[PDB]
């Protein structure tokens, strides 16, 4: 397993604009256009992205350029942010795989306001990050989704996505 394979499974994949959990305009795998209410809005950031006129569709190779550009990203931007990169540089490699993933769901920004628990993991406090994890809106909101990476990073395995 990886961190595509596993973020794979959380967003699943969506050859055509779509609303996300939290009802914006998303499409392939996980891939954010906008906030905006507008669906115009959507489709222009869309074809901005693709280079070229899709009319809200795409095709499963440029889903999986995005998704490409959009892990990329990510870990660039662990790597960039000063709170995040002593935490991903003290971990093992599949709890980095989810930290990953929480930076790819909600931003760096997002992400980096787990003081406590990045704290936690940090020293490696396996139960009592989970713990702390747990009581966050992005729990409440996507509990499955929160679940399976809270077991990643409580047991170091890729078990919750077996
Ligand atoms: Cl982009
Ligand atoms: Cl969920």
């Amino acid at each position: 397993m990886n961190i595509f394979e596993m973020l794979r499974i959380d967003e699943g994949l969506r050859l055509k604009i779509y609303k996300d959990t939290e009802g914006y305009y998303t499409i392939g795998i996980g891939h954010l256009l906008t906030k905006s209410p507008s669906l115009n809005a959507a489709k222009s950031e869309l074809d901005k992205a693709m280079g070229r006129n899709t009319n809200g569709v795409i095709t499963k190779d440029e889903a999986e350029k995005l998704f490409n550009q959009d892990v990329d990203a990510a870990v660039r931007g662990i790597l960039r942010n000063a709170k995040l990169k002593p935490v991903y540089d003290s971990l093992d490699a599949v709890r980095r795989a989810a930290l990953i993933n929480m930076v790819f769901q909600m931003g760096e920004t997002g992400v980096a306001g787990f003081t406590n628990s990045l704290r936690m993991l940090q020293q490696k406090r396996w139960d009592e990050a989970a713990v702390n994890l747990a009581k966050s809106r992005w729990y409440n909101q996507t509990p499955n989704r929160a679940k399976r990476v809270i077991t990643t990073f409580r047991t170091g395995t890729w078990d919750a996505y077996k």
